[PDB]
């Protein structure tokens, strides 16, 4: 008897790009609500929305000026309630994006902090630095912002530097201040009171920095993986990431969630965005005395799998996650989000179905970034139309290395105007040029298509074998990854993923003891010609390049487990 989330399908909506409902070219809450039934029909359980709160959009919602307010163009609190009520009818859990690390520099708390307001003077991390030789100002430490340059920003009015781990428009909250601690968990209660099933928590590794010692902040040592001192990777982040107090606060936040779970037998869940080392990701699950996040994102895989990764490479990172995961915790698999190039563009357009197969058939929790289920691809956007500050802080020659906008374009619903995302003359980001032939409606009608493969996976994974089965991973050569998932007296599933360009015979008898000369085809990559439901020889079947196949053998019935 699993809790709702343990084998859950989670879908990330980027609200600005999901569905426009009021003709301004901007996705909004009412637009999401129109589309929640679609999300249920493709097998989703939990819907996570990126920042919908009041924010000047310097970082497109991650710079929040009021954590208790819906941003105007997205809607109002009624629009939120209708979204929440619709989720409840459909049996979907709503997950909101919680951004504790920083506020907008337009937040009232920050404006008052700059003025040394007695209540807000210490809401942020301020330090004067030191005046140096030749009347120069030395910042309080050598720390580098994730968006490049110093993470200390001088404020003339206050005559101090404030800490910004992200943009200078995003001042870091001082979680050593108890007033800040209390205020931010009341933000969680505010939304828990309004019905949400949990939160995805932004930038968890960066919450606490180390404290002052003898009036100074400690510098960080050079990493020697780059010579560029404006690049955050220039330093080893011994002082600005992975601090022990960070984990303490995650656990405090989970306790607030647990207060609400006791109320009504509906587990509030926590997801955490942590681009950090695998052991420091794992620590977010919890420790001996305290639970943390049920879903600290498996960014071990996403950060290390590349376009030229082999099947062996993919297996290495999958196995590394599994070897490090504590037995009492659930895995999750994620290969896309709003900060990465779209999966097909990033990892190889031919592998869209291979990777959707992996994401959906590996154990426990599967994550989908909006559009991955139809195989959306990045859209190149001109410098003049790009809005992502990570691009605009670069230059016309080279903003495409940095820009996240190509992965944030409007969802492609149909072949009509703006791919059916909006009736407006212009959309906030351009619709991808491929939209007439890549959209939900066209894939819905096709015999085989990414969406039909996707839908087959999200349904099939909810049966007993893929819900309850173990996992046994084997690699043949450099590029044939195969894994078996078995439930005794029920059956077993074999996933075979061919990352290489050459076709290959599965040769399963030389990989598992397990016989059954023949297995039944459940689903396969778009280019595989083998019809569904036929039987194939597990030794001689040839899997074409860059393709995957899901194979089944039943001893008993394999029911949907609800
Ligand atoms: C794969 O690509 C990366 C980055 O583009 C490169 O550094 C690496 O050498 C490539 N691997 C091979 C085997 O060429
Ligand atoms: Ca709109
Ligand atoms: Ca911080
Ligand atoms: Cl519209
Ligand atoms: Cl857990
Ligand atoms: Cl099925
Ligand atoms: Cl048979």
């Amino acid at each position: 008897g699993l809790d709702w989330w343990e084998h859950g399908n989670f879908y990330q909506v980027y609200p600005r790009s999901f569905k426009d409902s009021d003709g301004d070219g901007i996705g909004d809450l009412d637009g999401v609500t129109e589309k929640l039934k679609y999300l249920k029909d493709i097998g989703m359980d939990g819907v996570w929305l990126s920042p919908i709160f009041s924010s000047p959009m310097a970082d497109f919602g991650y710079d929040i000026s009021n954590f208790r307010e819906i941003q105007t163009e997205y809607g109002d609190l009624d629009a939120f309630q209708r979204l929440s009520d619709k989720c409840k009818q459909l049996g979907l859990h709503l997950i909101l994006d919680f951004v504790p690390n920083h506020t907008s520099d337009q937040h009232e708390y920050f404006k008052k902090s700059v003025q040394k307001d007695e209540t807000y003077k210490d809401f942020y991390v301020w330090h004067p630095g030191v005046h140096g030789p030749n009347n120069t100002k030395v910042p309080p430490s050598n720390w580098i912002s994730v968006f490049r340059g110093s993470s200390w920003e001088w404020n003339e009015e206050r005559q101090e530097f404030y800490l910004h781990q992200f943009l200078k428009e995003q001042p870091d909250l001082n979680y050593r201040n108890p007033a800040v601690v209390e205020e931010m968990k009341n933000v969680l209660r505010y939304w828990l009171d309004r019905g949400v099933s949990g939160f995805r928590i932004d930038a968890v590794p960066y919450l606490f920095e180390s404290d002052i010692i003898d009036g100074r902040y400690r510098n960080e040592p050079e990493s020697r993986t780059t010579d560029d001192p404006e690049n955050p990777a220039y330093l080893v982040h011994t002082q600005t990431m992975d601090q022990p107090e960070t984990y303490d606060m995650i656990y405090q936040w989970r306790a607030v969630l647990d207060e609400y779970s006791k109320t009504d037998n509906r587990t509030r869940i926590m997801m955490t965005e942590g681009y950090t080392s695998l052991p420091k990701i794992i620590e977010f699950f919890g420790n001996a005395t305290a639970n943390g996040a049920q879903i600290p994102f498996n960014f071990e895989v996403i950060s290390n799998v590349k376009k030229n990764s082999t099947g062996a490479d993919f297996a290495t990172y999958v196995k590394r996650w599994l070897d490090a995961k504590p037995a009492n915790r659930r895995s999750n698999w994620v290969l896309g989000n709003h900060d990465n190039n779209r999966l097909g563009s990033r990892l190889g357009e031919n592998k869209i179905d291979l990777y959707n197969i992996a994401l959906q058939t590996l154990p426990d929790i599967a994550v989908t970034y909006y559009g991955e289920e139809i195989g959306m691809l990045d859209q190149w956007i001109p410098w003049n139309e790009t809005v992502d500050p990570a691009a605009c802080r670069s230059d016309e020659a080279s903003y495409s290395a940095y820009s996240r906008d190509p992965a944030r374009t409007p969802m492609q619903w149909d072949s009509g105007k703006n791919a059916g995302f909006s009736k407006a003359a212009k959309t906030w980001l351009p619709v991808a040029d491929n939209y007439k032939t890549l959209n939900v409606k066209i894939q819905d009608r096709a015999r085989k298509s990414h969406l039909k493969i996707f839908k087959k996976l999200t349904k099939y994974r909810k049966r007993q074998i893929l819900t309850e089965g173990d996992i046994d991973i084997k690699v043949s050569g450099e590029n044939l990854l195969v894994y078996k998932r078995k439930v005794d007296k029920v059956g077993y599933v074999v996933v075979a993923l061919n990352f290489g360009t050459e076709p290959v015979a599965l040769g399963l008898s030389s990989l598992f003891d397990r016989a059954d000369q023949r297995m039944q085809v459940v689903v396969s990559s778009n280019r595989v010609s083998t019809p569904d439901n036929v039987w194939v020889d597990v030794d001689n079947y040839v899997l074409i390049g860059e393709s995957g196949i899901v194979l089944q053998y039943l001893w008993g019935k394999n029911p949907i487990v609800s």
